[PDB]
């Protein structure tokens, strides 16, 4: 499983899109978005996130480098759809291998449904999206932001 | 949320049953059962667990001191009657408290399903059931070991 560290986190469908929390704003709420690299190599803070992992398991939280907003599914609503937002708690995730090249799935523990991006247009909201077996949006790419 | 440590567990239900890894045995899918006390005054390793934590969320791990089984749900099967057995490799679960004092639900992440224990009778095993406020067949008091 992924080791805990620091990543940018693109998406495997729309490969020039990283995982970024809006406007680098610590507001709850803030929405996380699919958005094009905003610094080389890696991004200012609010494209870097760092994961924490529950030893033996393949759950995790997420926080961002700058602000430290978490990675949360807002309201804590784990249904189809649901908005994926900065906030100062973390939703727990399960950060799980595709069959892949060094591709994952981010999951919402044991409800079959995982982060998707669902369109290439800079700045589309990430949300939740059923897990299946076809969809590439829902895949994701990690790579360790340099010390 | 509690705080990670080895402690003992006992039912709320039924006061003198402790979860026990059934005789100490290390091997995979020896059941989870409800047990006197079995030494004094903390019982031996097999009723003695030891939970480890995901900072900020109320997702653990437990493990026995002796032998080191994790706490899992036979063949990760997540539903309503499955047993809850020893294993080199843990299920994630969520405590969480149940107000009163010392009492904890130990749940399933995300399902409505929870650790219970429906008989008083010595070695009944502790099996899923769905998640019921008014039960006290599924909540548990977490005792600090001295040992
Ligand atoms: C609404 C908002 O936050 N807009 C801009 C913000 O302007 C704030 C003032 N008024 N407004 N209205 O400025 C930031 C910093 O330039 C800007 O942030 C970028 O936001 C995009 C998504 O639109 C993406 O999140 C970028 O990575 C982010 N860049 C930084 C450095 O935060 C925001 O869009
Ligand atoms: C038979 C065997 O291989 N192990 C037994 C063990 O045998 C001792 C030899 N006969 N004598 N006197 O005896 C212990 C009971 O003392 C038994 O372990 C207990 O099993 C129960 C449930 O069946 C429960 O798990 C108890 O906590 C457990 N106690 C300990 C200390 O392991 C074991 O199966």
């Amino acid at each position: 499983s992924i080791t805990p560290g620091t990543y940018n986190i693109t998406n495997v469908a729309y490969t020039n899109r990283l995982i970024d929390l809006t406007g680098s704003n610590p507001a709850e709420n803030t929405l996380i978005i699919g958005h094009h690299l905003n610094k080389t190599p890696s991004g200012y803070g609010n494209q870097q996130w760092t994961l924490v992992q529950l030893p033996h398991t393949t759950i995790y939280t997420m926080q961002a480098v700058n602000p430290q907003s978490y990675v949360r599914v807002r309201d804590d609503n784990l249904v189809d759809g649901a908005a994926l937002v900065g906030s100062q708690q973390p939703t727990p995730v399960s950060i799980e291998s595709a069959g892949n090249s060094g591709q994952f799935r981010i999951k919402i523990p044991n409800l079959g449904l995982a982060l998707t991006l669902p369109s290439d247009a800079n700045s589309t909201p990430i949300v939740l999206g059923e897990v299946d077996e076809t969809s590439t949006n829902q895949l994701w790419a990690f790579e360790s932001v340099s010390a």
